[PDB]
């Protein structure tokens, strides 16, 4: 009965564009979020309009070097689940989300 | 220090980069976070003001504006400078706290 | 002042430009900026008066003036002039307080 | 005189020019400023009448009279006089006061 | 002449083709009939049938030089009314329509 | 002898392959019938699948020389009604229409 | 009684191509049954699953020759009905139909 | 000499069959011709045994026998029996007369 | 001693491509499972996500080859319904299937 | 006692791209979840985004030769199902699935 | 001979006859039987005066004459002749042959 | 002379007669009977005028006069002609040529 | 012989009968049972005719005989045979073989 | 002179009178007869200012005025001219010609 | 020896029975077992006389029949072979099994 | 302002008053009649001030007050005032001019 | 010189009270005055409770109160100071400023 | 500052009857909760059939003196709400609500 | 212990039980609380043996039972540990921990 997992869908995918090595490509990125707790669930809900800006900022500083890798995919899920607390932490004084996860990842 | 509230920007704001032979679109979804509930009932009401005022300032914006991470950002502390200062003559107090880009892509 | 009103032209304007180089579309939505009851009230009655105006105004500008920022600018106060003595000789007031653009894509 | 009214012809004009070195579309959409209650009643029970000498109107219209912003001008004064003229002869009173032009493209 | 105008419409537009310099072009043409009287305006409806046809077959005789001028439009409009007088008076003795509106006109 | 006018409606377009000589060119006509007399309103509607069938044995033989000048479109149009009457005066010994009208006529 | 007549509606046209052929050319035929009697309507409706295959049959054995020509296709609708007859005079032990109709007839 | 039913196919039969230099792709639209009351209710029963002997045999056809009429008359037999012997080996009652042809098309 | 037979349906058609890509095809193919007995018609829609996964698995040895062969895709027929009945010996203890039926198969 | 198979369906299909060697390929799997216990079924459900993570983390890593060879994928549902099993006992102590199926796989 | 046609007159005819103990509600649904494809336009274009002359036809009819069926015989075969002469008067045409009660209650 | 062509009064009309006794409810559904196709035009555009002049002549008669079918038909002449003069003085003309009954209920 | 057929008539037969405390309604519901493909589209096309036919003989029924077994089974064959003598004065062929009650209430 | 339009008032006009016994519920339904295109577009406007006038004019009636014929013409030209009196102090002119009665039930 | 198969009847039998006070309102809902696939298909298309062979069965039964348990078996086996009767003389074979009860109420 | 608009409240004034006999309904439909357009747009926006002061106005009638025609003028004059004085100590403005009534029926 | 703002209550209170003949169902309709958007928005999220505090207040009324014009003020004003006190505890501020009757019935 | 007030609706009245000394007079009540805390709300909606089972047999021991009386009705609903914290601590640990609300209240 | 889940039960329990002046119906609508995953399951499949359980306890108690406090918490009880044994009888489990009772009236 510790603080329940819990899962607040960003139900709008991230189409942004990666600056890539001469080749303009689209990645599109389906989201959610993992919370444990009830008062982090309606937090990490009423401030999406907030996180939704954490994460597309956090996807443009990305390369192409670093999306294209297995392993460069894991430190994106952490820079940019970092990105959303310390937005959280400033805004609200709280560390809402624990970790952000992907549930889509496409380069058109 | 009251509570946060987001208000909406439904349209999103397609406009063409800063004078490039390749004719290419810029497709900015952008939200508005506003501190107290009368700052988001005027963040609301006066919203095709501050539609007007982003508008004016991605018009403006620079290539590095546009592709590039620190670029980005100052264009978003730009874009809410922007509507703070045409509020604070319309309506005589600067509205927003900072404006919120959802979605950004170059095609 | 009377209190700060818009009236939404909901249909947006595409017009040719007068350009020398090649074809072009421009696609522009616009919203209007009134003061009072009796002007909203007005703008609205009088929206094809006021969407014929903006489109004879369009239709002057080259493709010069809408990529340097001056020229939207003083387009934009070429616009809200227009309707202004146009609304003035139809009415006798100029309902509308300035012209605002939301959107606006070279195509 | 009357008060203002606007009669909307929902049917959008679409002809082509006498190009040049190739075939071109243009598409014009009209509305009707009138002054008075009758004259309103006039207007909508004529509008075919009044569609038709808009046409009329257009397919006799050089290149001049629809790229140049002079000539467009004169393009919506010309249609003009021929609905006052067509309705002078047809109901006895030029009904309409001046032709409106909501949207005026060229494909 | 001294009874009230009415129009009739038909709201089915006329495509037809016409003999081109030598490619055949396609004409589409917005017709409206415009009567006097509450009979003709009756009759003008009921005889639709064969007013669409009446015009048919005038729109066939056209060329593209007699479209593309003044004077060949305005023959071929006054050409298209009286064909239908002809027509409707060999049918009902009545000429019953005033004469044919256009109010579309394009070629492709 | 002098009936009211009726016109029976033959629903389905004729579309078919003229004789092209340039190359193979369609045609799509639209019919309606010009009837006098009640009992020949119904007749047509009746006998519309044979009517139908007199029609496409009519537009099998037109050349496309036939479908372009407009003395060759009163023959055949003509020679359609002719040819609906034969056929009908042979089955049901009346012949049923007056004429036949074409209120849709391309060839593209 | 006199037999009245009655038309069978065959829904469905019939698309098939051409034997020989220097391409693969396709028509389509829309067919309609003309039935004499209350009897072989009945009869018509429900061995219409057989009389579309007798249409098939006949169909696909014609010559690009005796489908372009206006005589050939005389010689189609007698064969189309012959074949029918001599089809349901197997299962059924009667004639049927008397004649098949053909109403749109293409060559693509 | 039990009345005479008609079982009925819905889905037509797409399939291939190589010819000299194609990818050939073959419809074929069918039904069953069946013979009593119990053999029409077996034949809806058991249709998906016999949409399946259906298209084994179609696969095994060549694209000589699709082209002569003679080869296709000799492919309706071919079927026939095939689903004969393919319900005998399961309900022991050959269930249907013959298929039925009724759309047959190769492009 | 015969249990009546049941058919189990699979709505869901199986797409995938031919392995040897050297001629990159893609082959579509619709199945259906034939059952005898009540308990085994439970069973086989139970189990049907076992059952899709069993006939994928055996689709990707598929050579071209064997696709295009009628004496290999009756190979293939007797190898996907005995691998459902290996599966399925292996999760509950009894073959449910008596053999898998194909109604489409088409390589576009 | 015995724990009775369960399927937890994801209807949500995963596509993704290979790092291809010749050029960007595009891959969609649709899969299913085989889980054992009434328990794990609605732990299957409640935490299918972290479920849908993992798999999405393990198809990323999987490269060509992987997905084109019959054991490349009875190795990649394995290590699917690893990785789901070490996630979900990270974050509620047990291995909730106990396999991954897979339905559709197509490499496009 | 002008083979027979029915003209449906879907109103339920509803009126009242006077009798002793209390007034009594009549209702009768009729139709029309013609020969001839003019005759059966003209009594369904001529309706409304079909449907007049019926009622006034049916409103002078005494409760003893509903309840007896020689009475309603003799009702139903005057009705007829009164629409032949009602027509006879508007279109000069004895347009019907006779009226046929399909239900009759008088609760 | 005219085709003749009838004129639906959809609106039933309910008024209230007064008996002996207690006061009645009467129900009478109405057409207009007319001939040409300008009275037609007439008959339908002023309506609401000839509605008027029905209910003023059906409330001004007695129970004795709706009872009586040798009445009744006084009604409808009655009815008719209030109804001609009134068209007599609003249009100069006389409209209609009788008013119908085709349902007739006294509650 | 010929294939039996029914022709059903939906519209049920509501009347009533001349008892002795009360009027009683009597609601039967009937078809047509008729042999041959021929009579089955005449009973279809003359079924206005055959329901009057009907009312006609039901009408004339007393409650003695509605509630007596044997005086249904000769109500039903003296309906039929009226029927035939009706049609036979029509088109001169008996269509139907007999009637068939299908639902019978008496209250 | 000008032509003859008719304004609809929908909501029908339910209000009561008292008299010997009892009281009264009445129930009108009314009509505008204007003249003219400008009076037509006046009426419409101001009929809640209308059915004001006709309740104060109708509330105001005593029962032997709506149970008389004469009475009941008498409170049209009275609940006309209380209707032009009242507009002649809105807008300055007297909108309507007459008043009408379409629908009149008293209970 | 065939297989059982249940032919629906979905419109229940409503029919009076004379008692002792009043008449009682007795509420039949019945179904027909057949074996065979043949014979399952006459019961379908023979339901009007298999309906009519019903209500003329049920009409012949009395109150202290249906109240006896013992007398609604009998009425049952009654039912049915009075059906075989019907189906030997109008198809020559008898195709129902028994006729089943589902649902039975009175008054 | 001049121009003259009605703010209509939907609503149904239901509220009861004791008589010399019994407890007595009263319902009355009432509409704003104010005069400017940002009149109209404080009554509109303070619709549930307005309604207030209705109710709080006709609770204190009596019911000779709502049978006197005297009497609704001066409670109609009484309810437009205390409207006046709410909107006065509310917003500092007499927003409408009066109050007017369409339907009163107390009942 | 806070914005005035209308938070509405939609479910009607219904309530009973203790008379000196019966019990009496009374009604009421009530919306809450509030001054700021931020009471607005606490005004709407704690409605639950401001329901309570009504409901509270209603129920412990007389109908002596009730039925008198001055006890209904002083009722309104004990429910507008009965929700301020449940608000200082609940959030500690006074978010409403009164409490208005849109309908007051007595059943 | 203990957690922000929420309120969890029950939108089904409680409808009982209580035996009057004349009659047995039948009682109406809509009520809600009032929470505090976000894992409060989430405790009270998701034990809403426990939560509404102990207000039916407190409401049920009521009299119909304690209902009329506004005295008695607060402590009717102070009591109804100690009889959801009694049962809430021995069913999940916690005095979930905060106090019982009533919208409507009707006696018949 | 394993998580609480509540398994509902959609059919309202209606019945009788003997009062000693007449028949009172009840209401009880019910629901189970069980503890465990596999357990809500076992409810939910095996409702319709519960549902049998609950009315064969609901239909054997008395009314000075249902109307008694405690008396209902003792057959709550009692309810509950008779699905227990049922449940141990047919699956030898007893899934439910307790049943609930969310309405209960007895009028």
């Amino acid at each position: 009965d510790a603080s329940p997992i819990a899962y607040v869908n960003l139900p709008q995918a991230f189409v942004f564009n990666v600056t890539g090595d001469s080749r303009d490509r689209l990645v599109q990125i389906k989201a959610q979020l993992m919370v444990r707790g009830a008062e982090n669930e309606e937090l990490a809900r009423y401030h999406s309009p907030l996180i939704e800006s954490s994460l597309l900022s956090t996807f443009a500083s990305a390369t192409v070097d670093q999306l294209r890798s297995p392993t460069g995919r894991v430190e994106l899920r952490d820079r940019a689940s970092e990105d959303i607390k310390a937005a959280l932490n400033a805004a609200v004084g709280k560390p809402v989300i624990e970790k952000v996860l992907f549930t889509d990842f496409v380069i058109q």
